[PDB]
């Protein structure tokens, strides 16, 4: 299936009109399986073994929430996946019912890194969030990558603590 | 309605057997609009002003998605709200379909403050992540509620960064 996950007017114009000729960034679709989406998130950490019929499953339960889960890809010339970044869109109670943006699983394809598509990506996810009416947009980094997100006009916010089970 | 948002099987017995006498932590549901939930809620941050048929609105949206929010509140022996804590669960493609639990929305009245109710919501919350299955738990702090978080186990992971909009 080709459908996108989510309505291509949610992806930036003005982003679009400034990458790498040939390039493009669009919604995920279920047929990226194919497209080498999985190889593009082994940078950022263990993906583990995943057949295609445990994709259809967990696509099929994204895709009935595209109001929250917002995955897009960057596109090389050759319709190869080079690039991913999610926005998650929390529903609050506080701030009269506000919602908040979540950056989530930011990669680029090694050989493809240093090329601005990190920042493409980033200014692609915050025209959703802003697109759909949230008040901000926040993610945990890195030390080691904290000055990427600097470059994106991010400012440090406060701490991320975790509990592992 | 008296419905619970989720499963009472879901709140951790060990918690339920240490808190107060009288107090308990249950699932939120629909009528607590009345029993002062947002007035806990004010401790924590701008809630601005909310009317019952907008609170029915989004309560019923959450209700939609019972499986990925789970918010729980701590009553005194007279059955009004004293405490709140929300846990939203993210799907991922990474960690073989992993899911990631968000500690959100901790608040504590103030009168009530400094009795171990905030301890007990926090392990509340992790008991409803690991038993749901996810890998870990995070949260975002501020340096000067840090400390609570570590008497509640947590480790500091990284840096929460923001854009406002
Ligand atoms: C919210 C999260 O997901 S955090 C997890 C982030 N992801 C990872 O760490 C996975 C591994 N790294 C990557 O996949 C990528 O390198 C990314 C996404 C971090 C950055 O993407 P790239 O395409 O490599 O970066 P891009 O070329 O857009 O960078 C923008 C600018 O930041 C710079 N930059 C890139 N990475 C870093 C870094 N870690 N520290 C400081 N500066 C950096 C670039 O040199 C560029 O500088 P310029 O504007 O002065 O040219
Ligand atoms: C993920 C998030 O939501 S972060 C936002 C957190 N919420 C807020 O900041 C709102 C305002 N504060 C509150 O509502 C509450 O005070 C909370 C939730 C921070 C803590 O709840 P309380 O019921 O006050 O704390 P509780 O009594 O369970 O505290 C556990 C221990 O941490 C201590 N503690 C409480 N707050 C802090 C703090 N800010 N710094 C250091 N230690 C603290 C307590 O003294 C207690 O110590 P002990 O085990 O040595 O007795
Ligand atoms: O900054 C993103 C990390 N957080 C904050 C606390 O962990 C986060 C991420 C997601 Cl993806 C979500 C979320 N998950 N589903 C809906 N929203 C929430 Cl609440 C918080
Ligand atoms: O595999 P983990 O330990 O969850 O890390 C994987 C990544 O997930 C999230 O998107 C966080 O923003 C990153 O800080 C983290 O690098
Ligand atoms: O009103 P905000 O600026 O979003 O802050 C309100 C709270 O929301 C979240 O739950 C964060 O964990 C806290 O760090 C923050 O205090």
């Amino acid at each position: 299936e080709n459908t996108p996950l989510f309505s291509p007017s949610l992806i930036s114009p003005d982003v679009l009109a400034v990458l790498p000729a040939d390039y493009t960034i669009r919604p995920l679709c279920r047929s990226d399986y194919k497209r080498g989406y999985l190889d593009v998130l082994r940078v950022l950490t263990t993906v583990g073994d995943i057949n295609e019929e445990q994709w259809n499953s967990r696509y099929e339960w994204i895709r009935a929430r595209s109001d929250e889960y917002y995955l897009l890809v960057v596109c090389d010339g050759e319709g190869r996946i080079v690039g991913t970044g999610s926005l998650v869109v929390e529903r609050k109670f506080i701030h009269s019912l506000g919602m908040v943006g979540h950056i989530e699983d930011i990669a680029v394809e090694k050989g493809q890194q240093g090329k601005k598509l990190g920042l493409r990506i980033i200014q692609a996810l915050d025209y959703v969030a802003e697109k759909v009416g949230c008040y901000k947009t926040i993610l945990d980094c890195s030390e080691a990558n904290e000055g990427f997100y600097i470059k994106c006009g991010f400012k440090r916010a406060g701490l991320e603590m975790a509990h592992y089970y």
